[PDB]
């Protein structure tokens, strides 16, 4: 109360009041009983006046005052998230009294935003935390007419929901799969336009990096693909993996290439593998892995990999995980057997591309690729051993 009085001492003009408002709201929240009483004293007159100012500016009836009030009310929502969900204490009610205005301000497509990304994400995360069922703003964000900034903000919201968040009354990553189909509809709608004016391209590239980091955070967000049975598979988990693979050769944007490569490694974990095909995960796994191995090998033999070192490193990791999953399957079910061990089997052709590209690497005029192309030999011997008795019946030169 004393700090509030001192701050209200500095209510000089629109600028001073706007600056104070962010602290004034916080100080008001620091006093619960006072906030309760203001709704119903002369000692409480200035605080009731301040709330008015805020709401007034918020109602859009100057621009600076409105922006400061919106920022303060976003802070209100964030604090109310830290406020007890079970014990609302009309703090949630006080927030909801202005939440409508905030939503009609930030989440209005026609109305311009204010910077916008940070506040928008904060508001969306807070709204989800308090109200997970009331996903109206999110549903608005899944709209073609909605701006790419809307999409970027929504991606950031989902990510930070999946990213660091106190295990409080805060909801979890669940209650967001209702829009998973549309979620993968959007990265398809992007269709990687850069490879597929400048402001739009830059926005698309940043949005692409954001979705990639999202997939880093959670695979399950997009992997809900029950559509994949036949040709729909090429528009499914397979399409996802394929589109992601096509980023690695891309020299236009290297950071997204590293992110996409790491994301492929992440989704390649057996846990993530099981989340691909409910019917026969082993077969779809092996086929899609062969597809991507094909593409990578053709690109490597094409010899336009200016970052061939990192690519080969990642490919070693992919092979390691492929063999680990093969071991898991074989120990689970010994017989994989008829899908590459007996057009020829896709796995055989993929392994041929593998060995061809591995013999290519020992010829690379670099120096660090040597051990890269030798560890991969070791793992190719390991996978043949796991699949099996003479090991030379598969790779005669195993020695």
């Amino acid at each position: 109360e004393k700090l509030f009085d001192l701050v209200d001492g500095f209510a000089e003009s629109t600028k001073r009041k706007a600056a104070v408002w962010p602290l004034q709201i916080i100080l008001l929240i620091l006093c619960p009983e006072i906030i309760q009483d203001i709704s119903k004293d002369e000692n409480n007159m200035n605080k009731k006046l301040f709330l008015d100012s805020l709401r007034k500016a918020l109602a859009g009836h100057s621009r600076q005052l409105t922006e400061s009030a919106a920022i303060a009310c976003v802070k209100l929502c964030k604090a109310s998230t830290y406020i007890n969900w079970e014990d609302n204490s009309v703090i949630f009610l006080l927030v909801q009294s202005m939440v409508v205005d905030l939503k009609n301000l930030l989440f209005n497509p026609s109305k311009p935003f204010s910077a916008d990304v940070d506040l928008m994400i904060d508001c969306l995360v807070s709204c989800f935390r308090i109200s997970p069922h009331n996903n109206q703003h999110f549903k608005i964000c899944l709209a073609q007419n909605s701006p790419s900034t809307f999409h970027y903000v929504l991606v950031n919201s989902l990510h930070r929901i999946i990213t660091n968040s106190a295990l409080d009354w805060w909801p979890k990553i669940d209650a967001v799969y209702c829009h998973s189909v549309e979620l993968r509809n959007m990265f398809g709608e992007t269709l990687h336009k850069a490879v597929q004016t400048d402001l739009e391209t830059r926005s698309y590239k940043y949005l692409l990096l954001s979705m990639v980091k999202l997939i880093h955070a959670d695979p399950k967000l997009l992997l809900c693909n029950p559509r994949k049975q036949g040709p729909e598979t090429q528009g499914s988990t397979a399409e996802l993996i394929t589109g992601l693979v096509q980023l690695v050769p891309q020299s236009h944007m290297p950071e997204i290439a590293q992110e996409a490569m790491e994301a492929l490694l992440v989704l390649h974990q057996l846990d993530s593998i099981d989340l691909w095909n409910p019917d026969a995960p082993v077969e779809t796994f092996w086929e899609i892995s062969s597809q991507m191995l094909f593409y990578i090998c053709k690109k490597l033999t094409s010899h336009q990999m200016l970052s061939s070192t990192e690519i080969l490193k990642w490919l070693r990791e992919i092979l390691i995980c492929r063999n680990k999953f093969l071991l898991k399957n074989k120990q689970a079910d010994r017989s994989l057997l008829f899908y590459g061990v007996g057009t020829p089997p896709i796995c055989r052709q993929a392994q041929t591309k593998l060995e061809v590209a591995l013999y290519m690497f020992l010829w690379n005029p670099d120096t660090e690729a040597v051990l890269v192309a030798m560890s991969c030999f070791r793992h190719l011997c390991e996978e043949a051993d796991i699949r099996c008795v003479s090991v030379h019946n598969l790779l005669p030169n195993y020695n």
